[PDB]
């Protein structure tokens, strides 16, 4: 009988905290039929990055805009400049040119993501406004660029829609844990799973967002050899006391490898001078490493050690 | 190892407060084939809003009832009289006549939802009995009876389902904050979206609900004029020292403003004693506004001031 | 602005201590095209119930395995013995040998699932490794082995996906509230509802685990009856001082109840020593009841009492 006094369960101070930043992004044509100006191609969601000014969408958002318009919770409008984008993990930086004071995502550096913590995702788009939205993590990601991962997104219930994608997943405290990404069938704002969303982990965001700011695109380096990891896996003891390493399949043909020159069965231990323990671990590390850059690679060959001095070029098209 | 002395987390509470009020709502048939009697048509949920015995549930659960019966939780059913209904909002309101006492559902008018809170969205049907679901607020509705708006439903992530139209959406203490709404593709209890789902906010199902009480249905003002507002908007400085207004476009011809006269590019200033500031919260007004009502309209016209005097007619069909 | 010494919201403590339990379960095809060996033809959750080496998944993940490969969180990996199954729960146990120490589901059978109460659905499959989804207990299920039943499953709001069914759902302490079961159209892990999914609860599930163990198979009883309540029921006083009882509709022709030999119109008051009070309880009786077993029955015939005395047989097949 006595509501009165008490307090609703609420997320309100996540969404106090984060959503200011979290924009409307607009993605503006010039018509061909009746004598142009100003429509509407699409719509989605952008989350301020730092002072300075900018910001990250979704790629699929902006594709093909004559002008990208951006439009703050307090009631400022901007037109944006268009920094550089990726398909693979669908973002795009864009940056704003503004007047004394931007709100900006928190951000947290030292905290660890744990599957189960609540998330709330905020975008706005729909009806009027704002969705938001509420789950869990079910799945931490991988901070990987390599092309052929399939396990470098957080994953999470929290639904991800058109009004969602391009914004901010964030933590019960408005801490940023990752970019929204719409979810796995193709072209502006609606899919075919349920249950299970992505989002591009926040410390990945970051990673490609400075990639694009410095170099206006994601580059990543590329060795030209596909292998599996020898030594059976696993069980924390069972046992220490032989070596791991990458047997290769493949040694693309005319790629970094093959140049150097490196064989079928020959065994890589070592790369850049780190152990080459795990498949995964390995082709993530050769993917951040500069194109011109000359590293060594030591390989077992018949019972013998070689060390051979390897090229990165980057990794070529689709 | 023990887990014998702690708590769930749980909002058991909302549910015990809540629940007893919320009513499986039956639309009986007389059947035309083989000689007659007995049949369900359809089965939906309704919410008992005071002692006395008004209910409210969805339009299209009571729509060409034959007779229409109510089960509570604690055994008790009755017999429902139609008090009215509303197609724009899906709301229908019934009256039963009982027993010393019902069970009401806990309303507290001076609660205001945020962004964020916690709600549950309690049913009855399918398998058998109850479908309850959780989720939060993720925008908040308007309370306008404007018959173009499409911001006046709250909405949510809690899924909302045939199990679940006709119901209460509440709060962790159990307070009511909207009617449940199946959620926008036509015709008793299955849906297309995903993600994002529909109530009517509590204080504007009250509104509709007193409004049918009163006249049988849903009265609507009518002023019979399309605009737009002038001054560029928002940005709470940028600035404050020039008159905001409504542009007139279109004037419905023999409409209420026609008839008194007012004319295209005229600019309304004040509305029935209110500064005309937003054409939403304008119209919005006009829509409360009783039919036979005489009201004066300010507008700007060759730079002077003009008072009409004008008589408000209900909102035509369709 | 200081985060920095907060807590999130999180129910990774559920986590921690629940999912080192939920296991991988392979089922492996020899194939016929290109000579032999390792293909998966499926992939699915289960969950470990003691030490000693029983796990539960779904009949449909194990359904024609030439083998059946068990992989825990941990490393290690187990060739599995399928110990049987039952189609109407769609569970199956498996058997494992192991080394020195099972994690284990934690087990509370003192515990009394509560609606509302937060839940976790616990798997691995899909990108890698793990799908966990939150949700609400939304309707508590029934415990009974009667084949016709429809209210025999806890339901939630909780995503129950094919990276969801073979594995355990539990509350905020970790404590298995039921076994995930993908949720009502045919053939190994995705579906056409959406709202709504459930589990076998889990005193249902421990039930068909022992069954399992000790007769390879789901033996239900019979007796070979089909009939409603008499006296109008619910509302706890509206009287107390007429028996209630079954009325018999249709008796299977040479079934046991007709062995024996009941009639029609005849009014079962008793069964087994226990008030026939409801339809829906008496069914789940006679189900657990061993065939070859000797039994009462009171009826009231031309207002006379009759026992006769009734040997349960097997439920008959599909």
């Amino acid at each position: 009988f006595d509501s009165t006094d008490e307090t609703p369960a609420s997320y309100n101070l996540a969404v106090r905290r984060a959503a200011p930043a979290v924009v409307n992004v607009y993605n503006r044509g010039l018509n061909t039929n009746s004598h142009n100006q100003l429509e509407i191609r699409t719509l989605g969601s952008g989350v301020i990055m730092d002072q300075r000014g900018y910001i990250i969408t979704n790629k699929h958002v902006i594709n093909d805009a004559d002008q990208i318009i951006v439009a703050l919770q307090d009631g400022r409008v901007f037109e944006a400049l268009l920094v550089g984008s990726d398909s693979l993990t669908d973002l795009a930086v864009l940056i704003i040119k503004a007047t004394g004071g931007l709100p900006t995502i928190p951000i947290n550096a030292r905290r660890v993501p744990h599957i189960g913590d609540v998330v709330l995702a905020i975008g706005n788009p729909y009806n009027l406004g704002q969705t938001i939205t509420q789950g869990i993590i079910s799945a931490t990601g991988r901070i990987g660029l390599n092309p052929t991962g399939r396990q470098n997104f957080l994953q999470t219930d929290a639904s991800i829609n058109h009004g969602n994608s391009g914004g901010a997943l964030v933590n019960s405290l408005g801490e940023l844990m990752g970019i929204n990404t719409l979810s796995f069938d193709k072209s502006n704002d609606g899919e075919t799973p349920e249950g299970i969303g992505f989002a591009i982990p926040f410390q990945l965001a970051t990673k490609i967002m400075d990639k694009l700011i410095r170099d206006g695109r994601v580059i990543r380096g590329y060795i030209g050899i596909g292998g599996r990891e020898i030594a059976p896996l696993h069980a924390q003891g069972g046992g220490i006391d032989q070596l791991q390493g990458i047997v290769v399949n493949e040694v693309s043909p005319d790629g970094p490898a093959a140049n150097a020159g490196i064989q079928v069965n020959d065994l890589i231990i070592s790369v850049d001078n780190k152990p080459a323990i795990s498949a995964l671990e390995t082709m993530d590390q050769v993917a951040e490493i500069r194109p011109g850059s000359v590293i060594p690679v030591v390989v077992m060959r018949d019972d013998k050690q070689l060390t051979l001095q390897v090229t990165i070029q980057e990794y070529p098209a689709t």
